[PDB]
């Protein structure tokens, strides 16, 4: 009724509602609130017992995913669950931004040495998620990238656990599939939404802007090059070589996570030092927000 638990930084605290401050919205219903005991800002989501049944259905089966993923540094964490008569609340970490709204504030490229620390997280995350859980996540996009002002890049809880349209992030062996009943594939689809993000990412544009309609950009997926980075920006030939690799258009080809980990642009920036951090922070306080 009165007190419920959040357990951050390996320590279990007692939290009643004069605990909290609430700073208002995020950009489903959650707000960003401050834990007074431990200055935390953390984000706490409301389900309700009369919501949409499918809507709740999918908050508890990524809850599910993200309690039992409490090993993994590249996932978000939640710090608690709050049950009522009427209500669920779940106490997640809060990020700072996404790498869709992060593009859209840096107008344009984000540097090379941040996607780096980005692909290391993110595949991680992914490897993890099928190889511990069984998920294919099958929703690899920029609005699922999360970073924050620690320099800490993770996967988003928001279909964390997986199927349970992108037409743009779609791989070609989705495109036109003997079954979509029995809609049979596996990670390898995921590595290709990935290379089309990190294009995205490092150009400061989608692959297939200048499409007016989702038909539009199947065709150019399965008829088109695969959209390798450009020559004149000065990218990395491990860079160039990494998107080259997750952009293979046959996908019987297309290295596994576990392939993408072994290549030169991983093992890069596993060692290189960038902060993240500080440029996270620069950016945040240049631009404006949405
Ligand atoms: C100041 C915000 C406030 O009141 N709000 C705004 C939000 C919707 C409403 N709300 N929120 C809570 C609640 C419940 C738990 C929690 O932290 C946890 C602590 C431990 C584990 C998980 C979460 C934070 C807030 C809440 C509630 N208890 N009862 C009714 N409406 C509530 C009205």
């Amino acid at each position: 009724k009165q007190t419920g638990y959040l357990t951050i930084g390996g320590q279990r605290y007692q939290a009643e509602i004069n605990d909290l401050e609430n700073l208002g919205e995020m950009g489903g219903q959650v707000w960003k609130m401050r834990f007074r005991k431990t200055g935390h800002v953390i984000a706490v989501k409301q389900m309700r017992r009369s919501g949409n049944k499918e809507e709740n259905k999918r908050i508890l089966m990524d809850l599910d995913v993200v309690l039992k993923s409490h090993d993994c540094p590249y996932i978000v964490q939640c710090f608690g669950t709050f049950i009522t008569n009427t209500d669920v609340f779940i106490a997640m970490e809060l990020m700072g931004t996404c790498a869709e709204k992060l593009k859209k504030r840096m107008q344009g490229p984000i540097p090379e040495r941040i996607l780096g620390k980005m692909t290391v997280a993110i595949v991680k995350a992914l490897y993890y998620l099928k190889e511990k859980h069984g998920v294919i996540h099958r929703d690899v996009k920029p609005s699922n990238i999360l970073l924050d002002e620690r320099g800490q890049i993770k996967l988003c809880d928001f279909g964390i656990s997986g199927r349970l349209g992108c037409a743009a992030y779609m791989a070609p062996e989705r495109i036109d599939p003997p079954d979509p009943t029995k809609p049979d594939y596996d990670i390898r689809a995921d590595v290709w939404s990935l290379g089309i993000s990190l294009v995205e990412l490092a150009t400061g544009q989608f692959p297939y802007k200048n499409c007016k309609t989702d038909f539009e950009v199947l065709t150019k997926v399965l008829q088109e090059e695969p959209p390798l980075l450009p020559g004149h920006m000065g990218f990395s030939g491990d860079f160039q070589s990494f998107v080259k690799d997750c952009l293979t258009k046959d996908h019987r080809k297309r290295p596994k996570y576990n392939k993408l980990l072994e290549h030169s642009f991983i093992k890069r920036y596993e060692t290189l030092e960038v902060d993240v951090a500080s440029w996270f922070k620069d950016v945040m306080a240049k631009t404006e927000s949405p």
